[PDB]
This record gives C-alpha cells, structure tokens and sequence, in this order.
C-alpha cells in the first residue's frame, strides 16, 4: 500500500549505529526491509560478543532468517550506514537479497561485484544521507569530511 | 598432528552436516595444535545463511578465547570457503586456511583474490588439496 523513502529506512540504520558507538564499536548500523517491514536491525558488536562475524548488516540479516524462518531472504532491502565489507557482501550474495542501499563508501562491496562468487545479483544503491553516515565514522575515527 | 590429521576430524564434521541434510562440510579451528572451533555446515536447517561451516567453528573460536580475533589460528575446511567465509577469515585475523577440495563451478584464484589480496591489511596462507577426494566424495554424493 505504502512504501516509505530510502531517507527513512536509513534514518533508523542511523540510530542503530549509534548504539554501537555508545559501545566504543565502529558505529554502523544496519536495517533490512521486506514489504516496507522492518524483518532484521543490526548494529556492530564484533569486540563485545567475541564473533568476528558480528558485524551490522550480518546481525540483520541472520535476524531476518529468523522472522522469515529462511535462510533465503529474497526481493529484501538490507540498509546499511557503511559500505559493507567483502564478509558482509558475500552474505547477502547467499541470502538472496534483492537491493543493498548504504550511505559512505569504504576489502568492500564495490570490490567483489564481479567476482566468480556471485551466482545472484543484488541491487546497489549509494549516498542516502551520506552526510549524516560520514559524521559518525570520522567522529569515531578522528578524520576529516574528506576522507 | 599434520594437515591431514586435523582434515580427518573435518571429515567427520561434514558427515554431520549430511545427516542434516546440509551440503556436507566441515571446519575445525586448530591453534597450537588444540581444537578451539568445530563447526559444520547448518544454513537451511538453522535459517541463517551466514551458518557454513567455517563461521560455525569461528564464532566457537571467539567465544572459546574470549577474542573476536584468532591470531596464529589454522582453520580446516573440507571445501573451499566461499567469499562471506574469506571475508570471516581476515576480521579474524588467522593464519591459515587448510580446504581440502576446490569449488570447480565458482574458482578463477577466487579465494586468492580475497585472501591474499597485497593490499589488505592481513594476509590469511591459503594451503589445499588436503584429503581432497575424500573431501569430494562427500560433496557428490549429496549431489544427485
Ligand atoms: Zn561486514
Ligand atoms: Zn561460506
């Protein structure tokens, strides 16, 4: 009936991300979206649950095999404030998603389009509120807009 | 206490994940000789396409150390690990990945391309071939 805007979607990403800075983890965070439901919320939390795959867009998406009770999440739209890296890519490759939207660029997304490891193809979208997402990072990071 | 020592416990791993009804692979993560991360394939039974193998013995790992990364680790996978895997193994930081046979459908090489990229800033060794048709043998006959 209704679809809200990509803004919206990654407006929440924002807040979660900011719930991993609070925990002194590189704030991201990630929403994914199915039939403009929320189905999975991730925010980073590597360093404090001791698992190297706890990243953002990886907390959302095993919460959307949760809600969907498939390991195939398929036409979702996974949100992320950051570009995902090359683990979190591959995972949306075999969750099947359809869209993948974030905000900042960044091994990364933009990397591994092509590479032999991409039986499906995902949809990128890029720049949604990147000033907003480019704020946290380089205020965790102690960086200037530029980079 | 060689590559094909610890390939054999993979081996039996991947047999669990047959009697899942999984595409059958096995991990085990080895460090100073020690088991600290056993994992089998689990994704469609478990409603997480992250649960392969290799993340199912890596997240063990970081919980048996109490540390997100595992440094000087060598993680056994009888198959060769796909891209989300690769990406696992360097936040990890280990290092060495021991696969038994290669992907022939997704392999140009692949895992090299992601693992020992020169501009990364860690280097996962890549050693294969360990068992090998023993690692095949499993992966056919669960198809067709
Ligand atoms: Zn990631
Ligand atoms: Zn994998």
């Amino acid at each position: 009936e209704v679809e809200f805007s990509h803004e919206y979607w990654m407006r929440h990403a924002l807040t979660l991300a900011k719930r991993a800075r609070d925990e002194r983890e590189v704030p991201v965070g990630a929403v994914l979206v199915l039939n403009n439901r929320v189905i999975g919320e991730g925010w980073n939390r590597a360093k404090g649950l001791h698992d190297p795959t706890a990243h953002a867009e990886i907390m959302a998406l095993r919460q959307g095999g949760l809600v969907m009770q498939n390991y195939r999440l398929i036409d979702a739209t996974l949100y992320s404030t950051f570009e995902p890296c090359v683990m979190c890519a591959g995972a949306m490759i075999h969750s099947r998603i359809g869209r993948v939207v974030f905000g900042v660029r960044n091994g990364s997304l933009m990397d591994v389009l092509h590479h032999p490891g991409m039986n499906h193809r995902v949809e990128i979208t890029e720049g949604i509120l990147a000033d907003e997402c480019a704020a946290l990072l380089c205020r965790f990071f102690r960086m200037p807009r530029r980079v």
